[PDB]
């Protein structure tokens, strides 16, 4: 076997995740399609009669018919289905990756939109704060046995704020708070995550890094998805990687009496990952007010009715799924983590950064591999090693 | 029976609830009757071992150690205990009622939103809030719980409209056209057992009395201000989270548990009613609306995590965990609180919400100036 070790091109990485995920419910949709078609979800009437063990008792339960009571909400309406056009998106990405150079001038730049972000390791530190905050609102704790699962969350958070070349992520050039990606994979192995589960979360991260980079590097991609709400939602869940994060969270939280097999649990996991992404839009509306009142109508209002339509049906499906005791809370967690997390309060307060207070810095310290930090980042989290 | 005790004074109302509730964990404390004592609670380390049926999976779970991650939160601190002198609070109120008067500001609106001029319009916003709370607790809008939701409205309105206890009991005060007796009769028709109804009724009596005493007796609040742990107990009674909880559990429980009896479940119910009050204050201060505000915030988080941990192992955790922590998601979503931060105004009631609220109005018993409230709900 001639040892060939040239770093995969972005096109070859795209092809790798195609071969792994395969098509979703539309042919030619690999790798950017889920197996579940949310446009086909139905809402069952609630008889109000529930056993003590019913899944409706988990998470946050907001009936569809009650949503007009809340001014930031309203009623629901079925979205139009543009999902069959996903093959045209994949074809376009195939074209773009054939000609794309192996590196870009803007690779590694800050894209958080906040003018005070100038050091990528500082941005990574704020992402670790955010990552642990999500973990806790999902239901997890800060016990040390889940260290590398929480590092994974940080890897999932940072490509939103930093343009990360998928090749530098792959080959070890990019480091999150001093950790290479392979350091994270090796850590998950140490934490006992099964090889099959690691590869699933690994491929989900490959797909996130690729789709995050594509929307920054290919100016045509987002305008292609815009307005096609069913396709845009699918793409947003991929760039958020709520599915990969969920896989490792279930591993950390599961009753010790088996492994998380996508084959068996793909449906509940995809449904729960879609629900949490929709809660972001539902909850962000209150933020500006919590600091800005406006009448929203027309197509803007229609998009919100469609997102609420998807959310309530996702949540009802989770009631009867085997892991409702974990997934209902994951699905609705944004209804309480958005109003509490610095990440979102910072945006409303003039796009500044909240200082990392002493208590938070001490929590974050152990997630930093200082030995592998650049010289210019030697001084990050100064109040943390106290 | 000869019709005796046809009318009740405010003093006899106090004696009635005193005889009904009995003492709490201190002698002579009736009707301040909670047996749970927040000051003595202990937080246990999380083992991390939780079965799928574990109660930690219900509600919102925010570990104490994680709270410094959120700038609007922080660390915790134990509160000082003054609870063992609730008996002197009761003796103080007994003394006041020997000479209690009718207040001059009866009927006035106290909503904090200057645009409120019609008490029945204020009641309609309170009904909006009441269904919003009910939904975030986990409830639905099915018609068989109508009068339980009216009960929530009665519990919400005395903060926004000054209501005398006597006018409340004799039907002079009407909530959206309903007398209090209408609600009691309605709960009977809904199948709530007579013992459950009387419990909810006595909790409402206690709420109306405790909230009235705060305004009528100028010495009561200064007396409580120096006794924070007792002021918390008192605020829980003026919020009537326990009476609302009893009726919510009745609507939400599996019909294989029989009636939800407070004699049976008083411990978990008291814990949950305290959790909800603490969460509400903890969330209102944090997200933007007490000798040391900063210190009290640390004590509220201290109480919150200990109450929630106790709820993990309670028989009705599948209802009470969410009840205890619901404020973490209803405070940022409900018009009631968004209206306050947004210049203390009122958000219009859109046609969709008006149609929900329409059936809750007894239009036949409204005054003339209020005949046409909720116009877009028909
Ligand atoms: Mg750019
Ligand atoms: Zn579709
Ligand atoms: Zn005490």
């Amino acid at each position: 076997t001639p040892t060939k070790m040239a770093t995969l091109t972005t096109k070859q990485m795209w092809q790798t995740i195609k071969d792994y995920f395969g098509d979703g419910f539309v042919t030619g949709s690999a790798p950017i399609s889920y197996n579940v078609h949310t446009c086909d979800m139905q809402l069952q009437p609630d008889s109000g009669i529930h056993a003590a063990s019913d899944g409706i008792h988990y998470g946050v339960q907001i009936s569809e018919d009650s949503m007009p009571l809340f001014s930031i909400m309203g009623d629901t309406a079925a979205p139009p289905c543009t999902c069959h056009r996903v093959d045209e998106i994949v074809k376009h990405i195939d074209e773009f990756l054939e000609r794309a150079p192996e590196a870009l001038p803007d690779d590694g730049a800050i894209t958080s939109g906040k003018p005070c972000d100038t050091n990528p390791d500082q941005v990574s530190l704020y992402a670790m704060r955010d990552s642990l905050s999500w973990w806790v609102h999902w239901g997890g704790n800060l016990r040390p046995e889940h260290y590398w699962k929480q590092i994974y969350i940080g890897f999932a958070a940072i490509p939103d704020d930093v343009q990360i070349s998928p090749r530098e992520f792959l080959d070890g050039t990019y480091r999150y708070l001093g950790h290479t990606w392979d350091d994270c994979l090796s850590g998950l192995e140490e934490e006992g995550v099964s090889p099959d589960e690691i590869e699933f979360a690994n491929m989900c991260m490959w797909r996130q890094m690729l789709t995050q980079w594509l929307e920054k590097a290919d100016p045509e991609l987002l305008p292609l998805l815009k307005g096609k709400i069913s396709l845009m939602l699918q793409y947003r869940v991929l760039t958020a990687n709520t599915l990969g994060c969920l896989a490792l969270f279930m591993n950390a939280t599961a009753d010790p009496k088996g492994p998380i097999h996508y084959a068996d649990s793909s449906y509940e996991m995809e449904i729960a990952s879609v629900a949490q992404c929709v809660t972001l839009d539902m909850a962000k509306e209150a933020m500006g007010i919590l600091q800005r009142t406006e009448v929203v109508a027309g197509d803007r209002a229609q998009r919100k009715r469609e997102l609420r339509w998807i959310y309530v049906r996702c949540m009802q499906i989770l009631e009867s799924q085997p892991h409702a005791h974990m997934l209902r809370r994951y699905g609705s967690a944004g209804l309480h983590y958005v109003p509490m997390m610095d990440r979102y309060l910072e945006r409303v307060s003039g796009h500044t950064r909240f200082p990392i207070r002493d208590g938070a810095a001490r929590i974050l310290e152990r997630f930093i591999n200082r030995a592998e930090l650049p010289k210019e980042s030697e001084d990050i989290n100064p109040n943390g090693r106290s």
